[PDB]
């Protein structure tokens, strides 16, 4: 009676709560996710409020996070890596795409170094399940380009090192609903100054999807 959640990317056991909207997030080698989840609260409320899928609690080692997934009939969900990797250089320069639905469909590798051609189009890639329809799909952008600079503009005061961190970009199927967040505060660290390498993984990325927002 314990159902495994379909993630897209990373290692961690992630669960179904046994009630819905929820999701259980082992952390597998510290707290330290849950330590940033609790500074970021009392320090950056707004930013968690805004960007940050809610904590509802903790149980033992597990998150209990809501579920970025569960209002839509027909999610499509992209991981990006806006955050430094430990040692690795990103597969995109800026950021690095983890995974998203059906990319086993496109021969998409993790590993793989992409090309500015390549990296756009397996964000394409991610966007074909939105079909044919030219307006709906820019609208999907375009609310992702609107939450993605609020982002970027709001990183330039937060004084933490994003290690780690993704991006979850979801979209429905029917491209009704859509919403981008920040996730995976493991390696997240203090610092005096803002983070510069993950605000230009963020603009990058509003960069690419506003050429995609605007293409004839
Ligand atoms: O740092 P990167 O990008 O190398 O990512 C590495 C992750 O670190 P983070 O997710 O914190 O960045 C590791 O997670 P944590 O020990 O923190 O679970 C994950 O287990 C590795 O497989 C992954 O290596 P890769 O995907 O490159 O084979
Ligand atoms: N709150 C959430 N709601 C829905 N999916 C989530 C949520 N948090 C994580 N995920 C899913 O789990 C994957 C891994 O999440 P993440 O926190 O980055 O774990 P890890 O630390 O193991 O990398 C993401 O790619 C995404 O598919
Ligand atoms: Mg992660
Ligand atoms: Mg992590």
């Amino acid at each position: 009676s314990i159902r495994i959640f379909p993630r897209i990317a990373g290692r961690s056991y992630i669960i179904y709560g046994q009630t819905s909207g929820i999701i259980c997030k082992r952390m597998e080698k510290s707290d330290n996710e849950f330590v940033i989840y609790n500074y970021i609260s009392e320090h950056y409320d707004k930013f968690l409020k805004k960007y940050v899928p809610k904590l509802y609690g903790k149980n033992n080692d597990m998150l209990l996070l809501e579920d970025l997934t569960y209002n839509y009939n027909n999610p499509n969900v992209m991981d990006v890596k806006i955050g430094a990797r430990k040692r690795k250089s990103h597969t995109s320069g800026f950021f690095s795409i983890r995974g998203y639905t059906n990319s086993h469909d496109y021969k998409f590798d993790p590993d793989e170094y992409l090309t500015s051609e390549s990296t756009i189009n397996h964000i394409k890639n991610f966007m074909e399940a939105g079909g044919e329809n030219r307006d709906k799909t820019k609208q999907v952008l375009l609310k992702w380009i609107m939450k993605l600079s609020e982002l970027a503009n709001d990183l330039f005061e937060i004084n933490l090192k994003f290690d780690g961190v993704s991006l979850i970009f979801i979209y429905d199927d029917d491209c009704s609903k859509c919403d981008v967040n920040v996730v995976d505060f493991s390696r997240v660290k203090l610092i005096d100054t803002n983070d510069q390498m993950t605000i230009s993984a963020v603009t990058n990325l509003i960069k690419i999807l506003s050429e995609l927002a605007d293409n004839p």
